[PDB]
This record gives structure tokens, C-alpha cells and sequence, in this order.
């Protein structure tokens, strides 16, 4: 069932199922850190894939057989495509420049290579792991770009989409609620109107806000430190490898790519993930504002604010019409208080760099991975399980703005601000409406109440 | 105007009113870092003070003359009173050590000390800054020590009286509140009855848990590194020095002063204050979450809440009857934040000891001070201004009991689940409440209704 | 391969080798955010099947038919031995309240529990989901007592354990580094020695310390909100029921399990993870600090400080003597930062609990286990493929020993200080040693030198 | 010593010497949270005088008399240079609107205007507060616009300026060590050579990239509140003045303030400050970095690192040759620790917005404004009196070249892998040069060491 490797420390079985080696299997024995949850992001296996396969093909430039680099770019497109995931068990928790998971890397790669070209399992024959899968690389350049490849792919085909997603359901929602006028809210009071259109403008302009945001921190992402090799010198590579492995990079992705101008600062710190993590964490407060006033908006039936009524996604009761959870408001905001928590996990490793190289790589990268992901999916389910099925309580909204103390200040320049003060105390202290009370003491007629207090006059300036 | 001193570097211009010379002045040039509010904090400066006067009456047993030590031990006591507060203008931001301030005390002491005795000011004749004020201790192990000094006296004369007079409000209204029943929120969802009492008593309970967190963080606090000297071992001081000045401070204060029973822990770390710190930042959320309920219990008159009418003490409009901002919430929220952010200052400096020596003390005790500062004086702010004048809204309270579709299921046994919804889904549709609809639908009578629904009988276990 | 099942949203498949049902599988579809690795933690899976075993074995007393309460019942026990973990696919971004787990786990318990009987699968009889396994409870007190149960048992059984043997293998290096005298380091500078011993007793103080605030955060751990219901008043619930079922999980599991003074304390707030949380917190910082300075006391083996020859753990190089990467430093600080970055989002959830539920539950109890689970893990992994394997590299302490300009303070009584420093300005302009500079000028003999300059009687006071 | 103000709630004694009226001294009785050091920053009362006189001159187009207008005008400017700062007793910990601070600047203005109109303090004849120095503007539309223009203006005055003369000193450093080779390291462990110019020059892009990621907050903080008056409709202002009164205050600054495009987001939230302090969080990592390595760089004298000297600004110990702490580092990096937690703070504020106003808007500004003074201001500091004075050891640095291990791989070419690990495995054991090793062994001459080891052709691609 098993073969049997060597390492400096001792013999290891390796499963012939498993395309990884010795050393993956010493690591997994080294850093027994947290079970299988903490597993190296599969977005980071990917874009190790994306690099050896850009690296293999710009190395024959620098005198690798092409026979053995084709075999190399087809198996590296093989991690890049996600068919070769279960070979890869390591955690997070490793070395801080994530070496054990680019040997890992390194390791399947020329096992499948070799497989491919008709050689035996676990020979290093004729692909070997350190001189041809990871050769003119490093451990220190090749991790940090793989982290950058990871993070553009996930803010491009997660993050941002996901966002939009949000964006335009609030919109429409916004469009359809452009004539309902409300109560507005400040302090938690009662204040002057607006409509649940305009409230939720707002929130439209926070998301394309986050969204812009998040794009304007990708240009440092877009930097990749492959060719830095150990200490950023680029000792050890071949002239005009680092531009060409971008150039690479950015062809087979589709996204610009470049090579970092400075790979000493590519090296010893990672501010650009700290950056995107800061762009997510201001996300984060957008979200939070947003679902946390819509759960509060359809609080109710009768004890709440009610002004909202959201989609059941739990079995609701019989005995308990109108009674809705609002369940993507909870998960939507317990992922903004985790982003926030992850950002702080990201600036204290980004802090921590030592002379040439930052040895927080795999937490850094995956604190970043994980909001960005928790975002984009939160974003999507909160649109479609809770923002396209939310309905205005317009008889409820109509009720309340009769009932409401605010209006009082339209009848100023027909009878006087003291008498319409006497009105809303006279209102407040009996439980009445205005109108109720404005007739209810001869300061007007209900013909003038219904022609001068006129709510959608009060929407804008004059 | 000024007097000349000298240091080694060169001549200084020290202002003639001021006790402090020239290392002080030479301090002031090279640490001009943030202004004025943040010169440190006036209780590191008092508890400086008090070591000084200790260490003063404790070495004339190591040499001191009587007649000098008298001297420095009363001008120490000016510092510790606060007579001498204008007298020490350094930042925060200083060496990590705090030797700056250490320094400032010494000259302060000396200076004033000298005067006592008919001196020059200036003239380190006959109290030398550092051979007899700073006779026995270092640079090192004074700082922490103050720092201790310093966070115990703050916690028990500030933030636990403050934390006391808040629980004791709390109780006083719960008590108040005990028979006045109210809808549930849960999810922010209508759900089964409970007194306001009962919910006020979870505030009770969650504020007695914030002080016994905090009096549990302090006897690590009471841990003093005076003695260790340079990097731990105590060379250079007396023995029995350490035990005596520890004492010495503990019957000059009254609270449990010991000496730290290991000085390099004492000296290289501060976990004592990060634990400090999070007890705060427990407290924190407690708060956070008493304060943001009493601010949307109070929200209204009319599109709110509306079950607590909170005291009004500043003017409103008369145009405005029934509003009224919770602002005493709003400043014990915003302090609650505070700490949460200052709590992560003291993590971030907490985590960064280097060998021998934690040089980041200057910023964690004042964001420990800040913490107990503001939590401290918002309780009592927050009690005096508002919690002892709430009134529930009894009225309002009593209409919506009636008109919630909550209390349906108390028609279960004597009409069956079947004609129980219908009658809640009835209610809910036609906006008419659950006694108005049991009784249109000829299910029950009026008298029939009023001795089946008790809400008195839905508040506990059978 | 799937049974069907219904909600009131339309048809569901469930695979016919899962024990789970329609609400599980609706659930999957309504929470897809973040893939696998997001999944409800184990141990709060294993607490539910202890809780769900200790509510039927106490339902008995309230009309529970002891045949269908032993099926319950061990059907509860596979869950809480980890016999049925496959069976939970739902994540922890669901409902705040964690009810899609609680539904999950009575699914389970119910369809395991009528495979016992001999019932078929998914047809809720002879055990009802909710009628049965759900009897006496809520979603809401329930997913806290869960939470708790599993946080106790993870400290119980992997935090303290692991920091336990980090303690040790620390002091025990302590004693064996008992008698090795090196230069200390203040502000990173050359300062007064102390031994190796000395130096390692302050971690091992530090670690001591951090198992006593761990332990002093479990007794509110420790209280069971089981029997709140709904809204903390036990509506619904039986007289005593809260208290049993706290008695028999004590009895379960032999640790002290008590119910929660104020039931509505235990379900709006979760201050007791808050402050478990910060106890961790405390102890990240402590862990930074230890294993960041065996990282630098390691380093090397000639342009770094080299006073620690650290084990090696990856592949070293025949061309690369005494070169050791100190991979679990780099593995333990990168989870001390995640543990400060988990801290902070469980204080957003637990600060942001409204009325009578606090709904950020599952985020809070996953990040407390996250941190407890990488703190325990690391603190083993640290002490068997670190501490353990530590030397001293005495040749090159000894030698630096000799080098230091620091010890000339022992040549003051003998010679006078002006001699003194005219020694160590000339060795520091020279680049020679105190003793060969002390002895070019004619101050003394190398005999005299040998006697006088004793750096074992510079490790304490006098 | 006195006069009597009134408000409707009763007399008030007002200092005669001070121009804040009833409502400031009513507002100083209710909100003593924390003392002196948490007065409201200076930045935003100036901020608030611009705005004061923005106001006034475009009202005269709104019906504003130019006589008033222009002893407003000219009080206005009194605040916004700086003049009238002790008028200004109010705390941070106030409504979270900052209404209070909004009245202690109306009335301030009011009376300084009615004193140069030769008018009795106190009188509101003829500059009322509210009728005239708040004409056309909100209680809550006032304060976000003065937060924006504060941390605009200390932007572009303090914190750009500040990392500016950081950035141009670490730069002339890169060039002046252009040449100087040393040893790198990764993990602390030995590495590849470097020039200290090449690691500086990592720092100088850290920097640079920090004030880009600055200005890249900048423009969404341009936008201004004023005229969303109430809940963001602009209800009660006139029609065209949120643009003129945005144009005045660009015009006033010179800085390209623009009116928000959507007031309910200008209200709502603060993201704009959320992620302003994102970007001096990321900011404070790269700051953290690069004085914690210049901080390790210069430890010693001869147990240290040793590579710099650092300027020494405070007298040291005669007796200690060498020896000097690195206390502008220790400055900068609990600077930097700090600004870690202050975006904590803004980030739980910033979350914390309900319906239409965001009520944590001191806290939030006075965070931000902090974080930006304090890396300005340690910036300037750190630069001035550490970085434009730091010498490289090259005496030291070339020792360590020569003794290092690391050079040995440039004899592969020349005797063979084998015979170079036999040096480099022999120098390890004997504590002997690389060179003197070879030598000993007779596997080459002296002369050819010097001709295959070049460190100058080891520091590049080839």
C-alpha cells in the first residue's frame, strides 16, 4: 500500500496513492498544528500551480530540456486545475516562508511528472523535485508569489463578484423603494422623512465605495517577488527570469501581473496583503451598518420597527404568522466581525517582518483568503436568500407616518410655530394624531391639515 | 526667565519656575512626538511619587543620611499628592523603558528637595538626582514598578467605584421594574414575555461578572519589579531591599503590594497588564451591550420602541415633544470601543519584549490607564445621568402587550392549536388584535379571553 | 442512493446513508459560505450529543417514555464519541443563534435513534426531532450550553495539557542552564549578565502564570444556560429541569458543570468567552515573546547572537554547517498572532448582543476553539521538535563573555572608576578585550584580573 | 469671575473671561468622562472655524447681513488659526453626533463676533448662535464636515510631510551604503550577502508605498456632509448650498473638497475614516518593520548585531564605551502599536452606524487624527534624531564578512563541491575562517581564495 522514502532523519512510508514524498510526509509528522481545518488554502495550491507551470516554461530558456518541462507545465496545470488537491496535507502552521508546502508542491509535481514520462514513483527519476521543478526559484520568492497569484484570483472571481452581486440587488430594491416615505432614524429618535429608496441609496454607495476600495488596493497584489530567490538579490537566477516568470504569470491569467521593482521589500514584509485586508476590514463596517439596519428594520411583527418584511428562509410556524428570522442578516454580520478579527491577525504578522524576509507568510495568507472568501459568499447568499425578496410593510410605514410627531414643523407658516407646538404636546400627551388634535382645538380645519402637511415636500432642500 | 544647567552635551536653558533640569529639558528636544495630551499619564507621575518616598525611607538603612532622606521623602509626597504636576512635560513616546520620566522624577524630587533645604535650584547640592534619589534602583525595575502602582490605584479608587455605582443603579431599577411585563426580542423577532426587571437583572449580572473579572486580574498587578535592577538579578541593590520598599508601598497605599517572586518575567514582560487590559475589554462588551439596549429601548416617542422614557438633561425643542437623544449611551458606547481598540495597543506592545527588557511601557500602562479611566467615569456618568432617572413607558408597555400575537398560545388548551392560529393569522391580516379576533370569530368571549391569557403566568417554569 | 423528505419550501433529497434531514439539507443550500473548512467545529458537536444525552436522561422525570429516552440516549452517545461526525455538513456562518446545528443534531439523534428501534429513515417516528430530542429545549439555551461544555473540554483536555508540557520541558532547561553566565540585553544592548537559567525561569514563570489565568477564566465557563428557553425566563420548561440537566453534564463528563445564576445573563451575552478569549490572548503575547527570543538566541551560527543550537527539523545541507532554520518559532508566533486577531472578533460578536439573545454564537465558540485548540497543539509541537532538543553553545557564550566590554564595573574597587572606563574606552577604540587592555596600560596584572573580574558573583545583590 | 447664562433648564455660571455660553457650560456638567487629555482635538475646532466662516460668507447669498456676516467671518478665523483654543472645554466622550461641540463653537463664535460689534458677552445681541452662526446647517451634518476637513488638512500638513523626510533619509542612507556588503538573513539565520544599501533601499519602497496607500484614502474623505442637514434629505438648507459651501471651504484650504455625491452614506457611516486609518495601520506595520531592524542592526556593542552606530542624543555611562540605546526606534515602534489599536477603535465605531447617523463620530476622528500625528510626528523624530545620523560598523561589518561561513559556495566551481564542505563542516568545528581552513588543508593557496571569493560578484543575477 505503501513505498518507502529516506530524509535525513529516517526511513517514511509514503502511500503509492499519493503523489507527494518524503518530505511532505516528515512535515506532516513536524507540525501536527490544529487537525484539518487549518489545511493549506486550496487557492494557494492553485497559483503554486500557475507558477511552476510559468517557471517550467520560461526555464527552457536557461537550459531545461523541454521534453522534461513539458512534462512538468502538464502536471503543474493539473495542481493548477484542482485534480490533484488530497496531495497536499499540509497546515498552515508550518515554517513561516511556507517551505514544507512548497516542497510539497515541488514533491507532487515531479512525482506526476514522472509518472507522465514513465518513471517509478518516489525516484526523483527523471524529474527531480529541488533541480528541475523548483529550479532558479527559492522558497522565500516562490510563496510570497504564490500568495499575491491567490489573492487577485479570489478578489477577481469571489470578492468582487460577490460585491456586485449585493450592489445591484440593493439598487433595484432602491429603484422599487424610491416613493415610500418613512420615518427617518437618528439616534435611534424619531426624525424628519425620507424614503426607503433614499435609505437604502446609501447602502448602494457603501458597496460600490467597498468595491473601489478593494480594487485600489490590487496593484500591490499585482507585484510578484519571484526572482528575489533568498534575500532579494535574485543570486542564483538567470538575468531577465523574474520579468519573463511575471510576463508568464500574467498571460496564463489573464490579470497584469509585474515583477515587484523592489523584491527586498517583496521579501521582508507583505504591506500589500495588509492593505487588501485593511480595504476588506472598511467592507466589513459597510456590510455590518447595512445588514444589521435591515434586520433591525423587520423587527416585529408588532414589537419592532416593522417597516420590512424579509423572505422566511427558516419553516416558519402557524401559530406564528409574521414572525421571520432574519437569518442572512446573522450570518452577514458574524463574517464582518470575523473579517475584522482576521485583519488584526494580519497586521500583527505583517508587523513581525525580520531583515530580509517576513517568516508570517501562511497566516498572513490565509487570514486574507478567508475574509475575502467569507465576503464574497456572504454577499452572494445575502442577496439572494434575503435582499431580492425584501418587501416594504407599506400599510405599517402609512400608519406610522400619520402617527408620527415629525410632520408638525409643515404647518409653521400657516398658523405659527407656538401653536404648533401646543398641537405636538397637546398630541404627545393625549396619544393622538396630529390632525386629531391640530381640529380637536380650532386651529384648523382637516381640508387645511391634508393640504399643508404634505411628506413629500419634505424629501429635499429649497 | 531661565537658569543655565549642563549635561554632557552641552549647556541647557531650564525655565527658573520649574523643579525639573537639564536631562528633562535635553528630553523634551529629542521626543517631540504628539503634544500636549500625551505627556504621561498624571497617575505614573503620583505613583512615582510614592516609590520614590518609599525607596527614601527604606535606604536609610542602606546609608542614607536622615536629614537628606527627610527632605526627598516630603517633596516625593508633593509629587504623589499632585502638587507637581506642571513640573514634568515628557510624552509617552519616549525611551520604552520610561527612563525620561524616571529621570524628570529624580531632578523634580531633587530640585524641590534642595529648596526644602535652602538651596539653588539646579545645583544637585545637597540632593544628587540619581545617587540619593535614585539610591538602590535602576532604570529598569522603577518604571514597572510605578506602572503597578499606578494601574492598582486607578482600578480600585476609579474604575471599580465607578463599575459599583452602575451595578448598584442597575439593581435599584430591576428591583423598580420587577412586576412590568414587556414582549421578548429575540433575533430582534417579537418572542414570549419577561419583566423588565428580569432583562435589567441580566445587566446586574453581567456588571458584578466585570468587577470580579477585574479584581481577579489584580493580584499579578500587586507583583512588583522593584528590586530586579538592570535585567532581573538585583545586582547593584541591597538585599532585602526588594521585600522592604514592596512593603513600604503597600502600607503607604493600603492595597497587597508584594515583590514579583521572578524579576525576569517581572522586567522582559508585562502580561500582568495585557490581562488587565482584557479583563476591560470584557467589560467592554458588557457595556457595549447595556448601553446599545437602553439606547433602542428608549428609541421613539412614536417610530421606536418606546419602553423607557430616559432622562432629558439637555434642553430640547418645544416643536419636539417625547424626543430625546440617548446621549449618555452614546458616550459609554464609544468609550467601550475605545477600550476594545486600546486593549489591542497593549497586545500588539505586550507580545514584543525583547530578552531582558519589555521597551514598550510607556504606551501599555496609559492605554491601560485611558481604559479604566474612561469605563470608570462613563459608569458614573452613565448612573447619575441616566440609568437612576429611567422611567418605563407603562402605557405604551401595557398597549403593545395587547396588541402583540405573541401571548396566542395561552388559547391552546381551552380552544385547541387549529382555531388558535386562526385566530393569530386573522389578527395578523386584519391589523386587529388577538382578543378583538377571537372575539369576531365567536371562539370565545371577552371574559373568556381575560382569564385564559395571563401574561403573569408566562414568566418562569411549571 | 437518497430517501425524500420535505419542508415548506418543496423537496429534498437525503442521501440514505446520512442520519441528517430536510432542514440539514435545506440548510446547505441556504449557507454555502466558505467551503469545508468552515464547518461546525467537532467539539461542539461532541457537546451537543453529551447535552442531548443528559435532556432525555433527565426527560424520563417529565413524561418521557424510558424505551424511546435509551434510544435517544445512545444514539447521543455515538454523536458525543465522534462516531457520527460525517453526518454534519453545515457551517458556522448559519443562524446566530446556532439553530441549524441544534436542528442538525436532533435530525441525526432522531433518525440514529429510530434505526435503534427499528423504525425507517426520515419518517420521525417512533422519535420525533423536536417533539422528542428537542424536548424541554430551545435553540437558544441550548447552542450555549454546547458551547460551553465543548470550550471546558478543549481547555481541559488539549490547552492546558499542551502548556503543561511546555512548562516543563522549560524548566527543565532552565536547570540544566542553571550555571551558564551570559551577557544580558536591554533595549538589544550589551548589559550585566545573568545565566541562561535565569533567563529561561521567566518563560517558564511566564507559562505558569498563563495556565493560572486560563483556569481563572473557567467558573463562568463553567454555567449552563440550559433551561433559558426562549427568552431566559424557562416558559416551557419544567421546575428543576436546569438544574439536572447541569448535574447530570457534571456528572457526564467530571467536570464541576453548574447552571447559570441569571439565565437571561447566559443567553443576551457571551462575557465568559470574551474573557476565556482574553485569557488566551495573554498567553499569545507570552508565547511570542518566549519563542520570538529562542528564535534571535538562535540565530547564526556567525552573524546572529548564537547562544542556542536549536534541533533541526528540516533537511540541513553538508554545504550549509550549523545553519538551522528554527521552524517552531516561526509555526508558534504565527498562531500567537492568529490567536490576537481571533480575540478581537470574538470581542465585535460579544459586544453586539441585542435584548434578550446575543446572536453571533457560532463565530464566537469557533474562534475560542480555534485559539485554544493552535495554542495547545503548537505549545506540543514547540516542546517535543524544540525545547526539548535546545543547547547551549557554551564555546561561543564563553567566548563573548571574555569579549564584553561589561564587566569592567568589577574593576572599580581595586582601581577607582576613572581607570575603569580608561580600560574600556581604550579595549572599545582597540577592539581588544578588558583584560589585555587593562594589563597594556600597567592598571594590573593578569593575575590580579583573574581574581578580581568574577561574572559569578555579578548574578544577584549584596 | 462670573456671569449668569441661561437655558430652560435654569441658570448656568459662565467664567467671564471665556466666550463659550449656557450650552457649553450645561454640556462640561453632564460629560466628565476622562479628564483634559480627551478635550476634542484641536484639529477639528480649527476645522469647525473654516467651516463657521465657509458658512457665513455664502449665507450672505441666503439672506445673511454682510455687517454680521463679517464679524462672524472674522471670529470664525480667530478659531480656525488657533486663538481661541481655551474656549474649547469639551471632551470626546460626548453625544456621538458631536452636537455639543457644534453648540461650544456657535456660541464661541456668537460672542466673540457681538465683542468686536461692541456687544455685552452672553447677550446673543446680535450674533445668535443658532440663527446665525449655524444658518443653513444641521447638528448633524456640521460635525462629519469639520472631521473631514481636520483629517485632511492634518494629512496634508503632518503625516505626508512627516513620511516624506523619512522616506528622502532612508534614501540618502540607501546610497551612502550603497557599497557596504554584508552578511543577509533569513529565518535570523546566515545568508546570502546583501549591501546595507539594497536592505535600506526595501525600507525607502516601504515608505514611498505607504504615501501612496495614504493619498489613495484621500479622495473619498474630500467628500462633505454639509447640507445632508438632519437625515441626509437636506431638508431646511437651500438649494445650491452644499455645493457653494464645499467649493468655499477648497477654496479657503486649498484642498479639492468636494460635497458628498450621497448624503445618507455621508451620514450613516464613515467608511472614508475607516479606511484612512487602514492605511495608516498599514502604514504603522511598514514603520514597525523598519525601526525594529535598524533597532536590531545597531545592537551591541559586541553581543549584538553590530552592523550600526547609531546616533547617540542622550548622554551615556563613561564607564560604557559603545554602549548606546536605541530610543528613537523604541519611539516609533510603540508609535506604531498604537496606531494598530486606535484602528480598532475606528473600526468597531465605523461598524456601529443605526439608520440614518452614524453616532461614534468623535471617537472615530479623534482615533484617526491621533494615529496621523503620531507617525507624522515620529516620523519627523525618528528621521532628525536616528536615520540621518546612523553609520555603518564597516570595520565590524568587514570581520564578520571574512568570518562567515556563507562565502563558501564560490569555491564549487574551483575545487568541487566535496572539498568545500569539508572547509565550511572544518571552519564550523575549529572556529576558523573560511579562508585559514582551506588554507590549513592545502586545497588552495591564499591568492586563490582571494580570486574566487568575491562578495562584489555575489549580489545579482546573472
Amino acid at each position: 500500500s505503501f513505498r518507502i522514502e529516506y530524509d535525513t532523519f529516517g526511513e517514511l512510508k509514503v502511500p503509492n496513492d499519493k503523489y507527494y514524498g518524503a518530505q511532505t510526509v516528515r512535515s506532516t509528522m513536524n507540525f501536527k498544528i490544529g487537525g484539518v481545518t487549518e489545511r493549506m488554502p486550496t487557492p494557494v495550491i492553485k497559483a503554486f500551480g500557475i507558477l511552476k507551470r510559468a517557471a517550467a516554461e520560461v526555464n527552457q530558456d536557461y537550459g531545461l530540456d523541454p521534453k522534461i518541462a513539458n512534462a512538468i507545465m502538464k502536471a503543474a496545470d493539473e495542481v493548477a486545475e484542482g485534480k490533484l488537491n488530497d496531495h497536499f496535507p499540509l497546515v498552515v502552521w508550518q515554517t513561516g516562508s511556507g517551505t514544507q508546502t512548497n516542497m510539497n508542491v515541488n514533491e507532487v509535481i515531479s512525482n506526476r511528472a514522472i509518472e507522465m514520462l514513465g518513471g517509478e514513483l518516489g525516484s526523483k527519476i527523471p524529474v527531480h523535485p529541488n533541480d528541475r521543478v523548483n529550479k532558479s526559484q527559492s522558497s522565500n520568492d516562490t510563496f510570497p508569489t504564490a500568495m499575491h497569484i491567490a489573492a487577485a484570483i479570489e478578489v477577481h472571481e469571489v470578492l468582487l463578484p460577490g460585491l456586485q452581486k449585493l450592489h445591484d440587488a440593493l439598487d433595484a430594491k432602491s429603484k422599487e423603494f424610491a416613493q415610500i416615505i418613512k420615518i427617518g432614524r437618528t439616534h435611534t429618535q424619531d426624525a424628519v422623512p425620507l424614503t426607503l429608496g433614499q435609505e437604502f441609496s446609501g447602502y448602494v454607495q457603501q458597496v460600490k465605495y467597498a468595491m473601489t476600495r478593494i480594487k485600489a488596493a490590487m496593484p500591490r497584489i499585482y507585484e510578484l517577488a519571484a526572482g528575489g530567490t533568498a534575500v532579494g538579490t535574485g543570486l542564483n537566477t538567470r538575468i531577465g527570469f523574474a520579468e519573463k516568470v511575471a510576463a508568464k504569470v500574467a498571460a496564463l491569467t489573464g490579470l497584469p501581473f509585474v515583477t515587484a521593482p523592489n523584491k527586498f521589500e517583496a521579501l521582508a514584509a507583505h504591506d500589500a496583503l495588509v492593505e487588501l485586508s485593511g480595504a476588506m476590514n472598511t467592507t466589513a463596517c459597510s456590510l455590518m451598518k447595512i445588514a444589521n439596519d435591515i434586520r433591525f428594520l423587520g423587527s416585529g411583527p408588532r414589537s419592532g420597527l416593522g417597516e420590512l418584511i424579509l423572505p422566511e428562509n427558516e419553516p416558519g410556524s402557524s401559530i406564528m404568522p409574521g414572525k421571520v428570522n432574519p437569518t442572512q442578516c446573522e450570518a452577514m454580520t458574524m463574517v464582518a466581525a470575523q473579517v475584522m478579527g482576521n485583519h488584526v491577525a494580519v497586521t500583527v504578522g505583517g508587523s513581525n517582518g525580520h531583515f530580509e524576509l517576513n517568516v508570517f507568510k501562511p497566516m498572513m495568507i490565509k487570514n486574507v483568503l478567508h475574509s475575502a472568501r467569507l465576503l464574497g459568499d456572504a454577499s452572494v447568499s445575502f442577496t439572494e436568500n434575503c435582499v431580492v425578496g425584501i418587501q416594504a410593510n407599506t400599510e405599517r410605514i402609512n400608519k406610522l407616518m400619520n402617527e408620527s410627531l415629525m410632520l408638525v414643523t409643515a404647518l409653521n407658516p400657516h398658523i405659527g410655530y407656538d401653536k404648533a407646538a401646543k398641537i405636538a404636546k397637546t398630541a404627545h400627551k393625549n396619544g393622538s394624531t396630529l390632525k386629531e388634535t391640530a381640529i380637536e382645538l380650532g386651529y384648523l380645519t382637516a381640508e387645511q391639515f391634508d393640504e399643508w402637511v404634505k411628506p413629500k415636500d419634505m424629501l429635499g432642500p429649497k
